[PDB]
């Protein structure tokens, strides 16, 4: 449970938002792009598992699955690549976040980090980054 | 101890590293930029805080202390930020891992990320990923 993560992507003004969830807390990162392609999520997925311990990524779609790039990034950072209601909340919760700060931002990107941060430490009591930090530390 | 990192900056192929280190684990995080200013000093800074409980920022030199721009990151995010040999091994480290592994990456920022993830996992029996979760997970 503590090395698995979701791999999630939702449209916002024209760009892409690419979110990776541990499944276990609720913990996000997440990051605009302009599209979705597999140069962008092996690049995600390198920075994410330089930050974490990412053991296994359940990949948000096949096309994700079946890219070699993407591939060739869980192969380099010893990710398990797998396949994938609960995310579909997610997206709406991160949405209506990104809504109530989007005046405090001019960049869609920073409007986004916001709600990363408001989202991890929500508490609903721990919050999603005392969660991910107390289930990874009880692992080792 | 827990929430205390120290920002540091150094050139390389003609870009800026950004550098976010956890004091007492060693952990790091770390960007590619075409040039410091206080505008991604800020957005460097938000990301970080919405993903690890930044009490204390040290911040890398007085132009990035005095920019009204990254205090006012430092507001939002709820971090306290102050003034800054280990680090200056650190960049040198950095750089080290950046060289063995710029073959395997086109882009700069592939072969920071990279080496992002090769100190942190790397054993010396601790990782730094593993000391912070593990500080942090201790002050809850
Ligand atoms: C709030 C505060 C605290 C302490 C001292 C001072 Cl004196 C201030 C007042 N500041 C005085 C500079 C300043 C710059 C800004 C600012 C300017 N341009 C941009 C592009 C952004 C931001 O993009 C970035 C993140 C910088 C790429 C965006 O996408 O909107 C800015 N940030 C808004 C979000 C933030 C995380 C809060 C950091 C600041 C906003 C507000 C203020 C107001
Ligand atoms: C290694 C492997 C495992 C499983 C299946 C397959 Cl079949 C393969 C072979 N792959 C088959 C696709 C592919 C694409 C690449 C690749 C292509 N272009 C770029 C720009 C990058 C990279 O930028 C990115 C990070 C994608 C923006 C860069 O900066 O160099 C690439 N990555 C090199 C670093 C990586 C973290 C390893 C991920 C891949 C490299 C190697 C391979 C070799």
């Amino acid at each position: 449970s503590p090395g698995i993560w979701q791999l999630d992507c939702t449209h916002l003004e024209g760009k892409v938002i690419l979110v990776a969830v541990h499944v276990a807390s609720g913990y996000i990162e997440a990051e605009v792009i302009p599209a979705e392609t597999g140069q962008e999520t092996a690049y995600f997925l390198l920075k994410l598992a330089g930050r974490w311990p990412v053991k296994t990524v359940h990949t948000d779609n096949g096309s994700n699955f079946t890219s070699t790039t993407v591939k060739a990034a869980c192969w380099w950072a010893g990710i398990k690549q797998e396949d994938g209601g609960v995310i579909e909340s997610m997206n709406k919760e991160l949405k209506k976040i990104i809504g109530q700060v989007r005046d405090q931002a001019e960049h869609l990107k920073t409007a986004v980090q916001m709600a990363v941060f408001i989202h991890n430490h929500k508490r609903k009591g721990y919050s999603a980054g005392e969660r991910i930090v107390d289930i990874i530390a009880t692992d080792i």
